[PDB]
DNA sequence: CAGTAC
DNA sequence: GTACTG
């Protein structure tokens, strides 16, 4: 029964299977067990606790709820903002099992600011519950890890990250959020192969690479408005979100 | 490293 | 593949 066990305490947020194993070693055979004598992180705390909730998928419709939670929140500081869902659910599939929102401002200005009090709101509103990986502050983007629940009885917790980017930037940030996982590998892996390089800032051309493939030189910055530039200056044929499901 | 995001 | 914090 130890396959079943490291299953069992891999499905915990913020543990993998070094932690497991190591969990296993000292003779954790249950989630209570870990609860009561394993040292925990907050975030492998917070996973823990909202263990059965975590592994539940979730109707796209619920999904939209907290896309417009959210988007509803966001745009009572500022209206021209732009808030859209890229996850499983701008893929088009039926189930979620976390929420991605993306969040940007045309004018590429008023999109500062927004990130610490959108969720300052969001918290006093109740929605958000608990944090982990309360922050990144990546170059001009910022995310947040968390976890959100919906108001009234029989709700469930879910898995919500949330992200800034500059309107610069918000081409290549829906590239790398849509997803899926795979695809955006292929994706850079190709770029890569073209001299090029790809992220969720900025898709790059002339990008130095010595002879054992090591990126020496970061290249210089292509601007990509939407998602179809991105796709056209690669030698790719586009692809709706739902034909990125790899 | 380990775990995570796509 | 790229890239972040624990
Ligand atoms: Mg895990």
């Amino acid at each position: 029964e130890s396959v079943p066990v490291l299953e069992l305490f891999s499905n915990i947020w913020g543990a993998g299977t070094k932690t497991a194993q190591m969990w296993y070693q000292q003779g954790f055979r249950s989630l209570e067990d870990i609860r009561s004598q394993a040292s925990l992180t907050t975030q492998q705390a917070i996973g823990l606790k909202h263990y059965s909730d975590f592994l539940e998928r979730m109707p796209r419709e619920e999904a939209t709820e907290i896309e417009q939670t959210v988007q509803k929140a966001a745009q009572a500081f500022n209206s021209g903002l732009l808030c859209v869902a890229c996850g499983s659910y701008r893929r088009g599939k039926a189930t979620c099992g976390d929420v991605d929102v993306a969040i940007t401002h045309p004018d590429g200005r008023s999109h500062r600011g927004i990130f610490s009090r959108l969720l300052d709101s969001l918290r006093q509103e109740g929605f958000l519950t608990d944090d982990l990986v309360s922050q990144e502050e990546n170059g001009q983007q910022q995310k947040y890890l968390g976890v959100c629940r919906l108001p009234g009885p029989g709700r469930r917790h879910r898995r919500l990250d949330i992200i800034v980017v500059p309107y610069s930037e918000f081409a290549c940030a829906l590239l790398y959020f849509t997803g899926s996982a795979h695809f955006n590998r292929s994706m850079r892996a190709l770029a890569k192969t073209k001299g090029m390089s790809l992220s969720e800032h900025a898709l790059s051309t002339a990008v130095v690479r010595n002879t054992h493939g090591c990126k020496v030189g970061p290249g210089r910055v292509l601007p990509t408005p939407t998602e179809k530039d991105v796709f056209r200056l690669l030698g790719l044929p586009y692809r709706e979100p739902a034909e990125r499901d790899w």
